[PDB]
């Protein structure tokens, strides 16, 4: 029994947008929790966020979290877009609101609580768990039971 929070994210977006969702294998207090929703129209990028976010949100106590994934949206988004955006002051180059700021904020804001362990894995030394994450994703992709509400930024 691993006494640690785990967030293995794996989106289930077939299109872009498309009828998909987001599935992630959570490992919480002596209880493996799963989060596999089903949207109608969303992007893989967003869905990936939804996985990381919902997982974090699911936590009923901001405690150590070890995230595992291999998403570019996150890789760059985090250690490229947020590094610049945040620094600048969560703003764009031409002074504007960030895309998917709501979900981003939830993440960034959430990350700013517990010990984040970004487990970046390539497409070679991948684990079976990750594969299972994708499995759950696909299962969700073929089981829409929600709606993409936060797919706009009217501000």
């Amino acid at each position: 029994m691993l006494k640690q929070v785990e967030i293995f994210t794996d989106g289930s977006c077939l299109g872009n947008p498309g009828p998909g969702g987001y599935g992630a294998i959570l490992r919480y207090r002596g209880r493996e929790k799963t989060f596999s929703a089903g949207y109608t129209r969303t992007t893989n990028n967003r869905m990936e966020l939804m996985a990381a976010i919902v997982a974090l949100e699911a936590l009923k106590e901001h405690c150590e979290v070890i995230l595992s994934t291999d998403s570019q949206y996150v890789r760059q988004g985090i250690t490229q877009w947020i590094h610049n955006w945040k620094k600048r002051g969560w703003k764009t180059a031409d002074k504007k609101p960030v895309k998917n700021v709501d979900l981003w904020q939830r993440l960034d804001a959430a990350l700013g609580q517990h010990q984040i362990k970004w487990e970046w894995v390539k497409g070679h030394a991948g684990h079976p768990e990750n594969e299972r994450c994708d499995e759950l994703a696909r299962a969700a992709a073929m089981n829409p039971t929600l709606e993409d509400t936060g797919y706009q930024v009217e501000v």
